[PDB]
């Protein structure tokens, strides 16, 4: 039963790798092309391309880790790699997750409207707010690095793997930005619903159009949240082949969330449709 599970996990990891690579590469390439040929890019475009760069870095790191675990695994068994690779992974993943959270904050501030003066101040200071949020969050990165390093050092000292708790720490420190992003998304949905309710009563229908793209983000949130809920249960519930399971699980968000951005964004959606129609045309 182990062999079939391992093969299925490897295949799903391979498809995740290729899909994430192609999606993030498409995002970065279209943004760079539009930058080169005039087309003054927007702040959202800059954030999207930076996120794509971070995600391609993360997927390359994870795929290299998998290759090292497959080819000459003796190197992977070394403690030095166990420490260095996880440190670089946590740094890159923290930066990527908080960049995504910054994109969400930019959306929430730019689009949503409220009567609370604090919200108005953050709304009109949005550009400095997101940059400070990215800079101030570095304290979380340093604390995560210190905690993971001390935990692995203690585990090694006791030994002279114990990933059930390192993965727990990673999940705990990944839920922190995710909860804020979910709360902000719910707040924006509430704002849009209230705006449309108020618009449908006084103003006639002839006069919150983003609900069309809200459906896909809800699906992504649900799927990723279910996978993460399964993660904590599986970390202690059963089995011990967590290396491949964790290696595939940690690559879902940067591999699939990018496609959601592609469909949710008008520019990326138009680029995807143009690519599809160009593929059709060249076929002749
Ligand atoms: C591909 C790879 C290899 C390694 C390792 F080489 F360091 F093992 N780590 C990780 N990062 C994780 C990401 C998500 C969940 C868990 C870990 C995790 N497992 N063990 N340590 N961190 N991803
Ligand atoms: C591209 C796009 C469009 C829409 C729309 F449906 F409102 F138009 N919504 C989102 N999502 C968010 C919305 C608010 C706050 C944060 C996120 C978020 N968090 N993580 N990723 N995006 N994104």
């Amino acid at each position: 039963m182990g062999g079939v599970i391992k093969s299925i996990f490897t295949f799903v990891l391979i498809v995740e790798f290729i899909i994430g690579n192609l999606g993030n590469s498409f995002i970065a390439l279209v943004n760079c092309i539009d930058w080169v040929k005039g087309r003054k890019i927007s702040s959202v475009d800059r954030i999207l391309t930076a996120l794509a760069i971070s995600r391609i870095s993360l997927v390359w790191l994870i795929f290299g880790s998998w290759c090292v675990s497959v080819f000459f695994p003796a190197l992977f068994a070394t403690e030095k790699m166990f420490r260095m690779l996880t440190n670089i992974w946590t740094v890159i993943n923290h930066f990527s997750v908080w960049l995504a959270t910054g994109l969400g904050t930019f959306y929430f501030l730019k689009i949503a409207n409220f009567s609370n003066s604090i919200f108005l101040y953050l709304k009109w200071r949005v550009k400095k707010v997101v940059l400070v949020l990215l800079l101030v969050t570095s304290v979380f990165l340093f604390l995560n690095i210190a905690l993971i390093n001390i935990h692995i050092n203690a585990s090694i000292n006791g030994y002279r793997r114990f990933s059930s708790l390192i993965v727990l720490t990673s999940t705990v420190f990944i839920f922190i930005p995710f909860t804020l992003s979910l709360a902000m998304f719910l707040l924006l949905i509430f704002s849009m619903w209230k705006h449309r309710k108020k618009m449908q009563h006084t103003v006639k229908i002839s006069g919150h159009r983003g609900v069309k793209s809200v459906i896909t983000f809800f699906l992504l949130y649900a799927i990723f949240s279910l996978s993460f809920f399964i993660s904590v249960w599986t970390s202690e519930r059963l089995e011990e082949n967590l290396i491949i399971l964790s290696q595939v699980m940690g690559m879902a968000y940067p591999s699939c969330h990018s496609c959601v951005l592609i469909l949710g964004n008008k520019k990326l959606r138009q680029a995807s449709l143009s690519v599809l129609l160009w593929l059709r045309y060249m076929f002749k």
